[PDB]
């Protein structure tokens, strides 16, 4: 059945740039979530 | 870590800034301690 390898192919890629997306969000979160902190401790510390 | 180094910074500015206060309360309270001192001893005196 050639529909059966052509969508088991496509289901593995799909689950490969899922992985490489995971990691481009955990770098720009991580900045955002960075600053917000470093803003705001600073302020309540002076 | 870009936080660590910036929060050094700042509490090197902030220690710099406390001695330059220390210098001035020493002479504002130097003056009053001092005129309140005159007043009070001329008049036991005489």
């Amino acid at each position: 059945d050639p529909a059966k390898a052509a969508f088991d192919s496509l289901q593995a890629s799909a689950t490969e740039m899922i992985g490489y997306a995971w990691a481009m969000v955990v770098v720009i979160v991580g900045a955002t979530i960075g600053i917000k902190l470093f803003k705001k401790f600073t302020s309540k510390a002076s």
